[PDB]
């Protein structure tokens, strides 16, 4: 049914049981908070932190379920939304590769799972809805893995002035460098590769995928795309949230 | 290579060898040539002249190798085209049954052959445009396998004025009954099941297969897609053919 991945090695932690542990969690101030849909642009967005200051709270929760002591201590919350389309296909050949999982089964067969949100992580719908809802009423950036790959600069511009924080011409680059997809997927101490592959096997499929935005063409029919913008429409009815693809 | 589909019971002339035996071919005025790419609605069109007469000759081949007696003599020409993607998906599962065929292999390996117009018919592109120059030269009729299924009645309405026949309202309808796909797949007189398996496999795939235009959407990624668009528009740069799918 659903639950969550956490990660002190990436595991499944049922969403309740977790949100008990966390339900009154204690907020510094200049506490980072990252959150994001799974396989919506984290193991990314984090470097991009990690990167920039060198604590920061990474969480895959839902808006309704974040801790109030950090709406209360108003932390600075990064948040990364990616098109659902290449979200479900990351996802897939996710659930095809990573132990941990459920069996992803069929690509048809998935598809009516996540568009019902019947997966791990609950609804991306409902997902990124309360978060784009909350940008009104928080410290929260709301960025799109599309537009980073987009702009990289144009992007990080941003989330430095979110931050105060003020970097270099050269240090700027060189942070651009690594979180590129190419060098990341080279990367050890990113790419998950240094695993068990009883846990991740990347013979089946690496974690770094393509990152390409666009790719879900690749697997998509015309006609489970037709369907997919049918379902859609409907529930993002209202919705100001809008996603390059 | 390059051969032609042809029908004692359906087999492979080298397209030269099958021209010389035709190129001289004398044609009574009263005569009905009925042309078409293959799996492009031939055994439903000419069930369906069948229908509205109880000589019809039957041919595969391009404009440009249609025996000048024929032009000479004026006969009538039904022609009859259906858009490429439904032609090409058609056309691939046909391959994949007929024994007589050669092995289709992957769907994007066929595709690539397909546009080529290195595949069994010559090119669809060539064989279509030569036809449709030709519609402004000679008494054919231009009929689209789509607005067929669109509307049979406004369709064989056409037909009837064409070949000055004057059919009831009841046999009409007799017709139309007949000729529509559900009736024509339970029919052993042209469901070609009353063949060898050897020759043809409907296990594998059914001659009467879907017949039902759009369905190429249920096999055509929506890459493999934007590219057949992008190479289509070209080879049809100056073209007034069009076609609904
Ligand atoms: N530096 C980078 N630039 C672009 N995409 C990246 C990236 N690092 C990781 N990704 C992509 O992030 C996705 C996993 O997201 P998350 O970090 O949320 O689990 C993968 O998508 P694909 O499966 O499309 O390749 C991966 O390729
Ligand atoms: N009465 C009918 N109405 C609609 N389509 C028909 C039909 N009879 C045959 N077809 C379709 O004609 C195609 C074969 O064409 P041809 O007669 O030129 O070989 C098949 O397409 P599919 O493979 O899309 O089902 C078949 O289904």
């Amino acid at each position: 049914f659903n639950i969550m991945e956490v990660d002190g090695v990436p595991t499944l932690i049922l969403s309740k049981e977790w949100w008990e542990k966390v339900c009154n969690f204690q907020a510094k101030p200049d506490d980072l908070i990252l959150a994001t849909y799974p396989k919506s642009g984290t193991t990314w967005m984090h470097e991009i932190l990690d990167m920039i200051l060198n604590q920061l709270i990474k969480t895959h929760l839902p808006s309704h379920l974040i801790p109030p002591s950090i709406w209360k201590e108003n932390c600075k919350i990064v948040y990364v939304a990616r098109n659902p389309k290449d979200c479900l296909v990351s996802y897939y050949h996710f659930h095809r590769m990573a132990s941990f999982m459920p069996d992803p089964q069929n690509l048809e067969e998935f598809y009516e799972k996540f568009m019902s949100g019947k997966v791990v992580g609950g609804s991306w719908f409902d997902h990124v809805k309360g978060w784009w809802a909350a940008k009104d009423m928080h410290r929260i950036l709301y960025l799109f893995y599309e537009d980073i790959k987009k702009d990289p600069k144009r992007e990080i511009e941003k989330i430095l002035k979110f931050l105060e924080k003020d970097i270099s011409e050269e240090i700027l680059n060189k942070i651009i460098y690594h979180t590129s997809f190419d060098v990341m997927k080279q990367n050890p101490m990113t790419n998950y590769t240094t695993l068990p592959t009883s846990i991740m096997d990347h013979s089946i499929s690496p974690f770094m995928r393509k990152g390409m935005p666009g790719d879900w063409k690749n697997y998509f029919t015309v006609a489970q795309n037709e369907e997919f913008d049918k379902d859609y429409q409907k529930k993002m009815a209202g919705s100001t949230l809008t996603f390059r693809t």
